């Protein structure tokens, strides 16, 4: 009797399993329930970032970068790698700030995790922290779920950033393989920590900037 | 001692609670006994108006707006719609065009809102569009809710076939704030919307 279009998709229970682990994570990261879990703490990631201008004089949509980092904790040990890309894709309507897509793919000695979000561009010029949500996507990381915050440091907000990281493991996995289903639980996760993407205005519209 | 960037923002119980409700939306519609409002097969009479970038050309930067009324299948009608949206950019993979739509509902007794993504490509090709709703005044404030609509073949333009469900969370969702209403909307849209970058080769 139930309406097909007030249905979720079958994906939704697992989705919605990822909801209240994501928001334990601070807690388990201070200390503690006992799961595996990994905590990266005031790491300094180093980026080698190759930014390009569609229109070179100023940030625009169109714009683009991918960049690669190394993970070094405060004793000099490299901890993992991590390979990203962005695309800038809008302006919002309400303050014309730059939305990007980002992709990354987070390298351990140990496994494979993964982020994908929204980034306010206008706010990282201005030095803001950003958050990613984590998927853990292979080896020891693969039950994992996470969060990347990261701080681009004034000294270098291209090539030096205050990074922390936290992965842990949900028993038995978040259980997701495909790529449009792990799209959509960052996406869900990514609710909690990322920009608005199109705030409501004042003249009741969505138009261009 | 907690990391503060670790901690997610004050909000997130309120937004985790939608979460369990949302799910439940489809079996609450077909009959824990709550306030429940459902209106299916409606018929949406569409008043759409429609700028152009680069006029010849549907693409990034086209824009609109729209009105919106929901009459049932008696011809009664129940309430209307504004509606707001915007081709923002083309998909990577596919070169879909990628749209995202903020809306407001009056009802006689009360007022609820919508935000969400669409592909505008898919929506031509007859795919249902779904937006979560969150209640915003009278019967409805504190109600969380589904919008499914499907532009019709013969009138894309002006004639939706529309269902609606709006259901009382216990105690209301606890949303006020704007940006707090934005990320819930978002949260509830990851379950319905369309992906807005998938990753490429």
């Amino acid at each position: 009797m139930m309406n097909e279009r007030f249905t979720l998709p079958a994906h939704s229970p697992a989705l919605a399993a990822l909801v209240p682990e994501f928001l334990d994570l601070a807690r388990a990261a201070s200390g503690d329930e006992e799961r595996d879990l990994a905590v990266w703490e005031n790491l300094t990631e180093h980026v080698s970032l190759d930014y390009r201008f569609a229109n070179p004089p100023v940030h625009g949509p169109g714009d683009w970068d991918t960049y690669d980092s190394r993970f070094v904790d405060p004793a000099g040990v490299e901890i993992g790698t991590l390979q990203g890309t962005g695309r800038i894709l809008y302006e919002r309507s309400s303050d014309a700030h730059l939305m990007m897509y980002y992709r990354e793919q987070l390298t351990f000695p140990d496994g494979t995790a993964q982020t994908a979000g929204w980034v306010d561009g206008t706010a990282i010029l201005g030095g803001a922290w950003q958050r990613f949500p984590i998927l853990g996507s292979g080896g020891r990381y693969g039950s994992m779920i996470g969060l990347r915050s990261f701080q681009p440091t004034p000294e270098a907000p291209h090539s030096l950033y205050r990074t922390h990281l936290v992965l842990r493991e949900i028993p038995g996995g978040h259980g997701l393989t495909d790529p449009e289903e792990i799209d959509a639980a960052l996406s869900l996760l990514g609710a909690f920590v990322g920009p608005s993407v199109n705030p409501a205005t004042g003249n009741g519209r969505l138009e261009p900037p």
